[PDB]
């Protein structure tokens, strides 16, 4: 199927500062626990009730989970052991099978004083996200990781958002002083798999508070059909490949949040952080940040809402170029009054070859030049009414690609077999620093792949002669002008 999927959705591992047991939830008999339960909650059981181990006070509590309308509110319920006296976080979700109690001892009255500090820092910090004038995206992310920075503890948080390629990059970070830094290190696609990442868009928050500890197995009976869903557990263990991972980048513990906007939801970057020790945070800091990162991903949705709204005000200004140029009375004045071609699309320069004259604007080839592209252009392109590139030379063009670090990128469009539009761009400087490996898109997550990559150096990978990418706007625009060109060449022709 889809590579690793459910080697996590079922891993039957879960991490060792805490436990998870599963329980039918009308038996109220546990379905499943792990190995470490019996001893750190106090004391042993097996198909056994759970009310049974501690205070019934915390049965009330339970109850008073299973029957609430929406088992997701109660979370955080709070259990007190009554073999041992012992204070554990408990946190519920309704799986296929029944529901999965995952239990996080607290920490050792004096430290909640400094907890609900901590969640009240919360409140102000998401209050101060939502006191933002929009339209600075850079801002948006700085404030988010210091704020979770001085929230959480961790030595390293940074946003690492997805590019189209799903490859992400470092965007920004604020870290303790010592830690090299990884701002502007683009990572390979492959680091995060397309199973882990449309995970990460069920369940928002993950923690991992020890790389290098060994996990825990699960009990399950051997009448249930298989391991069962283990995604929900706050308490996870994981996959071992990322395991050696963190540990080969100096990461020993990490808490990771997904960045979300809602269109049928995807997934926009994550929020990462770093600790070189072992780090586990209580579970109401947890639940906390995930409203920030809430917070975070509806604050940039109106982010995008305004990209969206301005590029469709400057359509309305092509259109009336459009227009405008329809109204030109010969061809050649698309290229000779005030607002011409090299204004439809952002331009280094453009041209009109018609008839056998040549009427260039900007920068461009020669008329030998031209020429030769088109003399490329029909010879393999007789079938698709145009085209446009970045870099002629990956394109697969011989000759001008080679005359050309001051034309790169091209797009045209046919109006006849005769005759031709053409915008065309310069070169301009892509550096890249790969953190370790460059993104490549023929690489796809491969299930049994057991071992991950070994170093992270910086390096330069630098582009050499590529333009700016045409955008669908840009083509759009050029394609609709092409389109009514035909229309009104034709219309001359017919009535002359
Ligand atoms: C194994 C051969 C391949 C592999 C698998 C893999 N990766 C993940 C999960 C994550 N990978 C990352 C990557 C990063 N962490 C960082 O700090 C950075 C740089 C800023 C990167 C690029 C992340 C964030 C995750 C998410 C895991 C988490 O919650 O922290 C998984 C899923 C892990 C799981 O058990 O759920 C897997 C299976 N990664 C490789 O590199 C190998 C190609």
């Amino acid at each position: 199927i889809t590579a690793y999927l459910l080697k996590i959705q079922r891993g039957g591992f879960i991490q060792p500062f805490g436990s998870m047991i599963a329980v039918d939830e009308p038996s109220f008999r546990i379905l499943a626990y792990s190995d470490n339960a019996r001893d750190m909650l106090g004391i042993f059981a097996l198909g056994t009730d759970i009310r049974t181990l501690f205070t019934h006070s915390s049965a009330v509590l339970l109850e008073k989970a299973f029957s609430a309308r929406e088992i997701s509110l109660m979370n955080p319920i709070w259990i007190h052991s009554r073999t041992s006296g012992k204070p554990f976080y408990g946190i519920l979700h309704r799986i296929d099978v029944g529901i999965v109690i995952d239990l996080e001892p607290a920490r050792t009255a004096l430290s909640i004083a400094g907890a609900v500090q901590s969640q009240k820092l919360a409140v102000r910090a998401i209050s101060q996200l939502q006191s933002l004038p929009g339209g600075d995206v850079k801002l948006l992310c700085d404030t988010v990781v210091e704020s979770v920075r001085e929230l959480t503890g961790y030595d390293r948080v940074m946003v690492y958002r997805f590019h189209e390629d799903e490859h992400g990059e470092v965007v920004a970070e604020t870290k303790r002083p010592d830690l090299e830094p990884y701002i502007g290190l683009h990572y390979p696609a492959t680091d995060i798999p397309q199973a882990s990442r449309f995970l990460f868009k069920q369940n928002r928050v993950r923690m991992i508070v020890d790389c290098h500890a060994s996990a825990v197995r699960v009990v399950q009976d051997e009448a249930l059909v298989q391991p069962l869903c283990l995604v929900g557990s706050t308490l996870r263990a994981p996959h071992g490949c990322h395991a050696q991972y963190m540990a080969n980048m100096g990461s020993t513990a990490s808490l990771v949040m997904a960045v979300i906007i809602n269109g049928s939801m995807r997934l926009w970057g994550l929020v990462v952080c770093h600790h070189t020790s072992a780090r586990c945070i209580p579970f109401p800091l947890r639940y906390a940040c995930e409203f920030l990162m809430q917070a975070f991903g509806l604050q940039l949705n109106m982010e995008l809402q305004l990209a969206a709204q301005s590029l469709e005000k400057r359509v309305l200004r092509t259109q009336t170029l459009l227009c405008d140029m329809l109204l030109r009375d010969s061809p050649t004045g698309i290229v000779t009054q005030s607002p011409s071609i090299m204004d439809l699309v952002k331009c280094d320069g453009a041209a009109l070859y018609y008839q056998g004259n040549y009427y260039p604007l900007g920068v461009t080839p020669t008329e030998a030049q031209i020429r030769d592209i088109i003399e490329w252009l029909l010879a393999f392109h007789r079938d698709s009414t145009g085209l446009s590139t970045d870099s002629l030379a990956d394109a697969g063009y011989p000759g001008a690609a080679s005359l050309g670090d001051a034309v790169c990128g091209m797009a045209v469009a046919y109006i006849t077999e005769k005759d031709f539009l053409f915008w065309f761009r310069s070169h301009t400087a892509k550096e890249i620093k790969w953190g370790g490996a460059k993104h490549h898109p023929e690489d796809k997550d491969d299930g049994q792949r057991m071992h991950p990559r070994s170093s992270f150096k910086a390096f330069l990978e630098v582009v050499k002669s590529r333009s700016l990418p045409w955008e669908n706007a840009e083509m759009d625009a050029i394609h609709s002008l092409q389109l009514i060109l035909r229309d009104s060449f034709k219309d001359a022709e017919h009535h002359h």
